[PDB]
């Protein structure tokens, strides 16, 4: 159904996403019309929980968003100020935080596994994983990868901090100076190990530099912008000051987009426009000063005043721009501005082995929540933490979740509709599992029921799994795409426009942004209830 | 003594050939029901004879040949000597890389133009100084590889390893951080002895190659740059499609010695039957039956290796992390069949006849380049196929999303989007090229089990810290590596062909070097050192 403009303003939110949908929870707090147009059938876009259909309650797992790093709150839903600062009072704001229960991001009882190398040891036992026969030193393997890449990140990240604290950008400049770096070249060229590790002041050879990526990250990973490892060490909560709560949401996080779909029809009615496929958007005269937004939408024309775009950036390449009149930057910019890939497998078993069971020498698994890692090709294996201590623990396990190179390569056999490669990769994953947990194959075969295989770099509503930027990105086109278009009715908006990529919070910063841009440029007077409601900055801290 | 390929590509082909013409018993095991892997010619059923396209291998810049299949030195000689050596002489075809009658079109940033009009495309607004448009981003990337390049040429002239060793020492540059960081514009240019920006690199990157490409090692730009000949090279192409090739030579292997071939077998493990046993056969694990050789020579792509079990192979550890950290890159092909070739004879919306007979035309458009064939013109039924679309890196990345969906719905989207942008790129309307269509067909190699991924694309650091690992044979010996990532020429037929020659090489080197001479002399005495 078509909505209605007091005032005449009707603003167009283009997905129906977690940032689309806080756009509207802002615009209805702000009493502003607005129409969500959606090309799927379904709300919630990369928050998108899988029910498997053979299994019990928390039978479930989520193939996009899982797992949210928030500030310590007190029991009435009040969080301290951090980086997820604002994703913990959506949570509050939607009264959902009694629904946020914990997230083991290590095991809660015996620790997880690490099999590298052939090498098979539990996350604590400082094993060398052979190290040795690739070259790399024994003063290295002593200091260890997390304290080598937290010496070289720590100053780029402690900057950082210091903007979101102190209210700077300070530390964004510095960190920008350092954006044509990957974190490749930054080792290859620039960092010097940290004085009191006691090692040579020289630059890392290659062989060192891979031995850091293949247990600090993902194949792939360093040859990124460097500017994106640091903000991700940030949003993890490696380098910050109050300490991280993990948690999840009770039921998978496809909660989180029903209630608010909930929410804003309790008010007034729906505005939602579904399985309707932006194909094209601009103004209707883009000489006429006061032209209306034309959104072409499932192939019907729609009008609105101010548009914001929650869409990923790959996907505005594929709709056709002319009458948005973009400057010759913001074009280029939704071209180059990255974007990564990713891959989960969630598995149905029989029973939660990994829990209860045993490996081949009768050493229990003890695994409750938790991660385990590995260099086969399934790279990451991640344990329910939903459901445990129930009538009903989960059954479901997420057998793979890679990124980068070995989220590429595992797609080519996922979404094959070929029955031979279906059972390739449920031969090939459960071989992974059964090296990394020291088990039979047969002895998982036996347990499996279903299998669930998702790759968000072959998703035609997605096309890549999230913003990823390679070096120079964020200095030289990113800017771009922060300012409107279409004479400031078109407001790119989405987790891209952030410096949280991957994480829900950057796309609740893009919509307030969006949102900041369009209350300035037409109804000035809300900003003082914009600022009270949902902050005076996206980023810079504050209190609750 | 039995030989075990694994892999019906080219390069096994080509080991097969090797090994047949040395009299040495071999296998060729095959996962799928066809031979050529990357060989892959797609026909339209509703077309003519030359209405089909390359979805892999399409163009080949061969060194320039006599009337009799005789071609001089030069990195694609070996390819050359392999059509010879299969009576294929005359079958090699002209393959305009330009149009052979107007020139292709650009058009970025809206701005459209044909190659050769010295178009800004609109640059200055970007921040592209008037002396950056003034050289040029082709005469700028020649200075920047010229260097590094010319002492790789002059390796393989004078038979030297130094040209190498000096681009290893830069190996852990990508092209970007090397013109962000070590490259100076040559003082002839007149420009500032300063190091480019991101905004010149990214400019760069925009006409030169694909988005993402100078992200990866300086050292594939700089190989890339030598296999196009940018150092005089007879571009040609296969009549009837690459498909040809392996066709030819599964012939000429069924004839003498009979068919040694192993179809629809996916192998599942490789390694020695005992690993402690000095002389244990090698097993190979396919279709669910065990079968034995001496030696076993491995043309699978390195992704492809992670998923096969090699306990029993005794890979060291850089082996094993070669496997994994060694790079691949994505590709895509949109093959489109119309109802006449309106690229030829048509004319745009304002009458303008396109006037293009093969050749390209770029742009930043998602399809990027557009390819005409150049097979099948000056014949009574010329080619109605079109590459609507080529793409490499993040362009294939995005695209790919796009590709494979098995939904009708998605398969109109991208539909209308090549058109869109083929109508863009022409300055036609969407309609003019929707009236002439007939058939689509696309190809997404990075969603493709046997491949996955299009072909190697190493990252910086890999060739000068895991590639040598790879080079060298496990299971005591008796596992050979190769294929076109086995080699310095990624993406390049002759680099299957020069890893099947090493691995053969090394094979005769253990077993039986009475053959070496002969080796030598039917197929060369280095994989890669010039010869005449
Ligand atoms: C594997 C994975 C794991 C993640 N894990 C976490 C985690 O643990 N914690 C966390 O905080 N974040 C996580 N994230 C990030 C989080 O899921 C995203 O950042 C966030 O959901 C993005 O919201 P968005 O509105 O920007 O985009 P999306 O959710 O992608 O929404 C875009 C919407 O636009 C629609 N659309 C697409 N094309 C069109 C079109 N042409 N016309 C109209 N509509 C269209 C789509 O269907 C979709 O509804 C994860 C992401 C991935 C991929
Ligand atoms: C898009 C594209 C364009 C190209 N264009 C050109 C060009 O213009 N000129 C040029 O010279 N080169 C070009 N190439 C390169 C050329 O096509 C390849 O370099 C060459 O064909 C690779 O041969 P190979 O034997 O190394 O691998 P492949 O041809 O991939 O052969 C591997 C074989 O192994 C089989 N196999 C896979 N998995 C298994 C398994 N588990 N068990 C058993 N068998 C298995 C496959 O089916 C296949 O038969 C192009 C490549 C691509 C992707």
């Amino acid at each position: 159904v078509p909505s209605s403009p007091p005032g005449g303003e009707r603003v167009g939110i283009l997905g129906a996403g977690i940032g689309g949908l806080y756009s509207a929870l802002i615009l209805q707090s702000l009493d502003v019309p607005f129409e969500i147009i959606e090309a799927s059938n379904r709300v919630g876009g990369r928050l998108f929980t899988h029910k498997f259909p053979n299994g019990g309650k928390y039978d479930y797992y989520d193939v996009g968003a899982m797992r949210y790093p928030l500030p310590k709150s007190d029991d009435k839903g009040n969080y301290q100020p951090g980086v997820m600062q604002r994703v913990g009072q959506l949570f509050t704001y939607l009264g959902m935080h009694k629904q946020l229960i914990p997230y083991y991001f290590k095991s809660n009882k015996s620790p997880g596994f690490q099999y590298f190398n052939g090498v098979r040891a539990r996350i604590g036992e400082g094993s060398s994983f052979d190290a040795p026969a690739l070259g790399i030193n024994s003063s290295l393997i002593d200091i260890g990868v997390t304290k080598i890449v937290n010496d070289a990140v720590g100053p780029f990240a402690q900057a950082l901090f210091d903007d979101l604290q102190k209210h700077t950008t300070t530390g964004w400049d510095d960190m920008m100076k350092n954006d044509a770096y990957s974190t490749r070249s930054y080792f290859s060229f620039k960092y010097l190990p940290s004085p009191s590790f006691g090692l040579p002041s020289e630059h890392f050879s290659t062989r060192v530099i891979n031995w850091l990526e293949t247990f600090d990250k993902s194949t792939g990973w360093y040859d990124r912008g460097l500017t994106e490892t640091v903000l991700e060490a940030i949003a993890f909560g490696e380098v910050g000051d109050g300490e991280v709560d993990w948690r999840c949401i009770d039921g998978g996080s496809h909660v989180l987009p029903d209630t608010i779909a909930a929410f804003l029809h309790k008010k007034g009615g729906n505005a939602f426009v579904m399985n309707a496929s932006v194909t094209a958007i601009g103004l209707e005269n883009p000489n006429k000063e006061d032209s209306p937004m034309v959104v072409v939408a499932g192939g019907q024309k729609r009008k609105y005043s101010h548009v914001i775009s929650t869409l990923p950036l790959p996907v505005l390449r594929t709709v056709d721009l002319k009458n948005s009149k973009l400057d010759i930057v913001q074009s280029n910019a939704l071209r180059k501005l990255q974007y990564g890939p990713s891959i989960k497998i969630g598995i149905l078993f029989k029973e939660p082995w990994w829990t209860t069971g045993q490996d081949k020498n009768g050493e229990k698994f003890d695994l409750v929540g938790g991660q385990s890692y590995t260099d086969l090709p399934i790279r990451t294996v991640v344990y329910p933490s939903y459901g445990v201590n129930t009538n009903a623990p989960s059954n479901t396990l997420i057998a793979s979740y890679c990124w980068t190179n070995d989220a590429e390569r595992m797609g080519s056999l996922i979404g094959t509709g070929a029955a031979t490669y279906e059972e390739q990769l449920e031969h090939l994953v459960l071989s992974n599992l059964a090296a990394v947990h020291n088990t039979d194959y047969q002895y998982l075969k036996d347990r499996l029921v279903d299998v669930h295989s998702w790759d968000w770099n072959h998703n035609p509503l997605t096309m890549g799994a999230f913003a990823f930027f390679g070096p120079g990105d964020f200095q030289d086109l990113y800017t771009s795409l922060n300012r409107p278009a279409a004479n400031g009715k078109l407001h790119f908006a989405g987790e891209a426009l952030s410096v949280r990529h991957a994480w829900v919070v950057g796309a609740l910063d893009s919509a307030w942004r969006a949102v900041y841009n369009y209350l300035y440029v037409t109804d000035p007077a809300k900003l003082p209830k914009f600022f009270e409601l949902w902050g005076k900055n996206a980023e810079w801290f504050e209190q609750p």
